[PDB]
């Protein structure tokens, strides 16, 4: 085609251009894409919404898992569903992206837009949307035809990334085929390292560019940044690279720039409220500045709201000790007005999330598993204080409550701690083995109280029907893991005492057995499953960190300004001056100029990328030893026709010389 | 200073700042059982810095060895009527002793092991370095 | 130290660097992947030489046919 | 440019011992001084070589 069909002069007709281009498509050609492209049919001017619905609609191709994503969207929102709108695909981005992306499809303007047909019909952004239905659909050198084509780069490689591995939960929670769980893991994985690649290629050219890169909110991608993005996508890699690291480095210091010690300089700064005059900034006015600017750090907020968390435990470690009088104490009272003020917090939280159904508000709140058990902590200490301001007997249980809660406080006092960056990895592989651990209480369960009904049923000969009898069971073998044997009660000299018990012989064999295959076999297992474990964990370690650390940034920016004993002043706030002026972050707002600025920096680097990979394939060693060994092919024929040709010139040559 | 113990004193070394975690997060495990085993039990006390021993004396014990077992579930009101909710705390104190003598001392020897790892490839060079010292 | 033996430590030290920067061009020019890629532009070169040779072994057989012609 | 001077001249073995000891120097004061991390990283690398 692109040397005959495409001819001088081949008398091109109307439409049909635009019609095979269509017919391309949907048969996965992806080199005759970039033939036809490479004609010049304007590819904005081939977008209708009436060819893309039937350039969704389509049976051709390979596997469309659509099918099931658009039945189970039709099923969770409340034939063959011909004509598959672009209303439900956009739902489909709206289940598999989760979180807040409002697409421009499933956006009501959009739809008013459709209610006239229920530039005219063709999108500014073509290539945008043409990779969302590459990636959708299974076409994966057509994504990568699609990303070299086009603008806003960076954002298409983390949709497509997000979107693939969505894909890939989705379809290994139908349990089909590893092998389409497989291909689709491993596309958003090659769409991750291109992410990579574009950041890295993009920090070597221009650093600040880079970062304003990472930065600028994204129109057409649903008015969010790169680094919403990633931290949806959960591609560690991309919240791992120096940039954004940087970035947030910026971030967690805020507005300060002082940076030598920094926590002990803090700590210095918030005690003794006058230190801060010999802290440095970045560049009565001049000094209410400095303390609303060290007042709004994350830093600060972080550190300040540790002291009132340790304040807190603390009081009420003071609390739980010390004997209750019929009235709660000051101390109790700063107490549950911590505890109160919590659940406002959470209960502003929940209001203050992006999805704007509050049923999906409390779901994406649900998700995160500290939050929903904050949920029972401070449920739980609500009915011990309700249980704790009746009279007697409620007044005992209260405490057995309150105790219950300082429990679960003490392992939120972990989560605090569960930063340091030398201890946060400590703290994921806790997370890590527990569920090894859970394997072992299994095994341990079932050897354990064998032994227990053993030694219960050969000892003890006739007791009737109590619970206790699950007591005696459960109580002696388990602490015999643990260091003591009991000693006392093994083998008790009888016969001499009371008479000995059937063959109450057996049962020390039988606790041979149970302290051999439990403190020599099962444990030691444990040792050995912990180890391996934690060389799978070490391999990431610090990768991970500072990936969370991303969530616990953008926390302690969005978090108000006071400790939660008295932030029922700031709430007041909230509640008054966004309510009187009104009522009567890493997020950048940038210009049309600076943002063609940073596009074609996106198109210098992606071009650079691709240059890249193309010269390190051309002098890789593999692609040299190919080259060479058909180039001697090439000589060795070459050398075989000179010889045959010019030993009949030798011939020729010697007959003429003869003749003459 | 001998080429055999002088490694070992220095694996000693590096292994204590793995050490101190461990000790923090036994801290917090074992201060969240001392504040739940001296309160359930004891419900009827004055402000005291005996308290502060009892919130400390009784776990550490329990992970080096002996489980006190003659003082945990002691006989109830057949003998002092017991506590307020008393039967709670073998039930807390089995989950101590679980993941104090369990997870944590377990996953401290897979430290250990792929610090030593690191460190033992360190280990006769750095020797061969201190030895110009003395 | 005095400054005779000094003379002679500097001269074995620049004859020492000397020989170390030897060895590892050496080392370099003896690698795998240098004689890959040497062995690579070289073949590139003979190549095109033999193509050259090959038009003018058509130009030359053209040559002595007419000349086998006026003979 | 600095091993291209370590080649010419004399005393090498000081040279390379106190550029060694320089580079480190940069690369941990750096460290502390917080700027990029990709300058501690490059300065290790200078005083490996
Ligand atoms: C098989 C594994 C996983 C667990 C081991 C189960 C046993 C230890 C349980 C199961 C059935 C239980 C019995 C079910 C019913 C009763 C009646 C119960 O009687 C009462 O509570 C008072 C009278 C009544 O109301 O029934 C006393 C405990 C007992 C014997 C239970 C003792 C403990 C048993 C044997
Ligand atoms: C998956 C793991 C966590 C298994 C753990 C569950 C059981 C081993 C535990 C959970 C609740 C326990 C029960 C909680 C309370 C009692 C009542 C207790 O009896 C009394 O309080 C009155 C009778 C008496 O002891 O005189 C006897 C032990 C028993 C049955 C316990 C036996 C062991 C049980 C069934
Ligand atoms: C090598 C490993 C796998 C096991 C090593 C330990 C066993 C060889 C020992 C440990 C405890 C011993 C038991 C301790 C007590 C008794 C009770 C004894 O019976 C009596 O003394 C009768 C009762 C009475 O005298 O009043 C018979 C031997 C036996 C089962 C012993 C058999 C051998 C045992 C199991
Ligand atoms: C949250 C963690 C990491 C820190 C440790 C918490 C508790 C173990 C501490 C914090 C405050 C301490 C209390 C602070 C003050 C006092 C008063 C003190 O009383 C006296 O010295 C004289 C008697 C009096 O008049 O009260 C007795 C110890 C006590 C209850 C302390 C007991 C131990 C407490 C509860
Ligand atoms: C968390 C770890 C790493 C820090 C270790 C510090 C505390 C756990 C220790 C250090 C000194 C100890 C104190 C040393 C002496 C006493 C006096 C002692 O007082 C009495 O025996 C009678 C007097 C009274 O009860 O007031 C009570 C325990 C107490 C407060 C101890 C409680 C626990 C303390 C504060
Ligand atoms: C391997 C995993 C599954 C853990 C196995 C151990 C637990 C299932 C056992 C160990 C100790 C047991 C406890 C030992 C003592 C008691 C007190 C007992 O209380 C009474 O009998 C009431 C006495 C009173 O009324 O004063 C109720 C069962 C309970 C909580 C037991 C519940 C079951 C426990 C926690």
């Amino acid at each position: 085609a692109r040397s005959q069909i495409f001819i001088y002069g081949q008398q091109w007709p109307v439409g049909s251009l635009e019609q095979a281009m269509l017919d391309a498509l949907v048969l996965d050609r992806v080199d005759f894409v970039k033939l036809l492209i490479e004609n010049g049919v304007s590819m904005h001017r081939f977008l209708t919404i009436s060819r893309l619905e039937e350039l969704y609609n389509t049976r051709h191709g390979p596997s469309n898992t659509l099918y099931h994503l658009v039945r189970d969207v039709k099923k969770r929102e409340y034939p063959p569903d011909y004509r598959i709108s672009l209303i439900d695909i956009g739902l489909v981005i709206e289940y598999l992206m989760g979180g807040a992306y409002r697409c421009n499809y499933t956006r009501k303007r959009f739809r008013t837009l459709y209610h006239n047909l229920f530039e005219i019909n063709h999108f500014p952004f073509p290539f945008h949307e043409l990779m969302v239905w590459a990636v959708l659909m299974k076409r994966q050198k057509m994504a990568l035809f699609f990303w070299q084509h086009g603008e806003e780069a960076m954002a298409k490689a983390l949709v497509a990334c997000k979107l693939c591995k969505a894909m890939a939960h989705e379809a290994s929670e139908n349990d089909m085929v590893d092998d389409i769980s497989q291909e689709l893991n491993h596309n958003s994985r090659d769409f991750g390292q291109l992410a990579v690649e574009l950041l890295d290629q993009s920090y070597k050219q221009d650093e600040q560019l880079a970062m304003k890169l990472l930065t600028y909110e994204l129109k057409n991608w649903s008015n969010a940044t790169c680094l919403q993005l990633a931290v949806a996508a959960k591609h560690r890699d991309f919240i791992a690279h120096t940039c954004s690291q940087m970035l947030l480095t910026d971030m967690w210091m805020g507005r300060l720039r002082m940076r030598k010690n920094s926590g002990l300089k803090v700590i210095l700064g918030i005690l003794l409220p006058p230190s801060i005059l010999s802290l440095e900034f970045k560049n009565l006015i001049p000094l209410g500045r400095k303390i609303y600017e060290f007042y709004n750090a994350p830093i600060v907020k972080f550190w300040f709201y540790t002291l009132a968390y340790i304040g807190y435990l603390m009081l009420f470690n003071y609390i739980v000790l010390v004997k209750m009088e019929r009235w709660p104490s000051t101390q109790e009272w700063i107490v549950i007005s911590y505890i109160f003020t919590l659940g406002i917090e959470k209960m502003r939280e929940i209001l203050m999330s992006e999805p704007g159904k509050l049923l999906q508000k409390v779901k994406v709140w649900l998700q995160e598993y500290w939050n929903v058990t904050d949920l029972i902590a401070i449920l739980l200490f609500s009915v011990g204080m309700i249980l704790r301001l009746q009279d007697q007997p409620f007044r005992s249980d209260g405490r057995v409550i309150y105790c219950v809660n300082i429990i679960y406080w003490y392992i939120r006092l972990l989560d605090i701690f569960g930063v340091n960056k030398y201890l946060g990895p400590y703290v994921m592989m806790i997370g890590k083995m527990m569920i090894d651990m859970m394997y072992f209480v299994i095994i341990m369960l079932v050897v354990l109280m064998s032994f227990g009904v053993a030694r219960q049923a050969i000892l003890f000969p006739n007791e009737e029907p109590s619970w206790k009898l699950a007591k005696n069971i459960f109580y002696m073998p388990y602490w015999m893991i643990y260091g003591e044997v009991f000693a006392d009660q093994i083998d008790p000299p009888c016969g001499q005492l009371p008479p000995c018990k059937t063959g109450a012989w057996i049962v020390p064999a039988i606790m041979a057995c149970y302290l051999l295959v439990a403190n020599i076999l099962l444990v030691n297992l444990l040792i050995a499953v912990f180890n391996n474990t934690f060389f799978e964990v070490k391999s990431i370690s610090n990768q991970v960190w500072k990936f969370q650390r991303y969530q616990l940034i953008m926390t302690f920016h969005e978090r108000p300004v006071l400790p939660p004993p008295l932030i029922i002043f700031s709430h007041m706030t909230m509640i008054f001056q966004h309510l009187c002026c009104r009522w009567r972050g890493l997020k950048l707002f940038i210009t049309d100029d600076e943002l063609k600025k940073v596009h074609d920096f996106e198109e210098q680097c992606i071009e650079e990328y691709f240059r890249e990979k193309d010269d390190r394939f051309n002098s890789s060693n593999d692609e040299r030893i190919r080259v060479t060994s058909e180039r001697v092919e090439n000589m060795s024929m070459r050398l075989e026709e000179v010889n045959e040709r010019e030993h009949s010139m030798k011939a020729s040559l010697q007959t003429v010389d003869i003749r003459l």
